[PDB]
């Protein structure tokens, strides 16, 4: 089809991976695996082959484990566009630019995330974060944005200490991923999603 | 199944029905049909039988026609719950209450709306507002909330004059609908959605 864009639109995702009781995840086991030994990848529908990003930071918070991630995948943008073309387009207004079209699509088609942990039997308890396709899996709500601070801003309930640690941990982690894209495959993503 | 709740959770929806060029809808034709002669109903996927609410107010704005609506439908809440049970539930945390469960579901499953107009050939140009099922139709993004002011608040781009006219027009229109629910039918909604 049309030619793949040369650079991926960087997408930042933020949200709570879990919420504490006011029982599977309690604050004590979360702190045991608080700093992940290995970087937690971001995939689609828990399929390791469909890796589209990387978790930038996970911070403990009184509400629950809060995370920030970076998604850099031209092929995910193309596949979501293909799904959008399979639906009746009734949006009234001027065409959105490349960045807000991607935000419009990934928020509606991948509205939640799911945290994967190792089996029950600092620590390696955290495994990966999965983008959940709507109508397939229902996880915790996230926000998508083209800015790091912008992705965290709508979460007013986060304590200022957790917010600060998140954006400083995410900034230094984003730096190690300088100029890194993800290419799981257009057909690989289409099979999982559509 | 489980018994239908006796009272519907009132849901308020807000957003832009269309956006002006910086060509189908220009500001001049919008003002011609600015005050609808008849109340614009809210339905699902443009099917008149699946009426679930009522548009409370439509205000002209430099960005575009902005609307506020009320959705009061126990059966829509039940059907969306049935769709949620058909997906893998992976949300980590305590169970959401009845109100935020409904908000969680209607935002993810019905993320956009579409404005219906009469054919091309104050005025009756505006017909109804349709809740668009994700993966079926793609319309303009809306916000859902359990409060009238809360539904309008995230739209910071709205001019303060349009915001004021919207909440005063919506408040008096909501009053005429005192204690009115919508019952399109559980099977009617299931056929359209699932």
């Amino acid at each position: 089809e049309e030619p793949l864009p040369d650079r991926a639109v960087p997408i930042y995702v933020a949200g709570f991976l879990a919420l504490y009781d006011s029982l599977a995840l309690d604050p004590d086991t979360v702190r045991a695996a608080l700093p992940p030994d290995n970087p937690l990848p971001i995939n689609v529908d828990h399929r390791a082959g469909c890796e589209v990003g990387r978790v930038l930071a996970v911070v403990d918070d009184p509400r629950g484990p809060f995370f920030v991630g970076l998604i850099a995948c031209v092929q995910l943008e193309r596949v979501l566009e293909t799904a959008a073309s399979a639906a009746i387009f009734e949006r009234r207004g001027p065409p959105l630019s490349r960045e807000e079209r991607l935000l419009y699509l990934i928020t509606n088609y991948l509205p939640s995330v799911s945290l994967a942990t190792k089996r029950l039997g600092d620590r390696t308890l955290f495994a990966h974060v999965a983008l959940c396709a709507i109508g397939r899996r229902l996880g915790t709500i996230v926000t998508y944005d083209t800015g790091l601070d912008a992705a965290i801003a709508p979460f007013r309930h986060l304590s200022p200490a957790s917010r600060e640690g998140a954006r400083r941990l995410a900034a230094e982690a984003e730096l190690a991923l300088s100029g890194r894209t993800w290419a799981p495959g257009v057909e690989a993503l289409t099979h999982t999603l559509l």
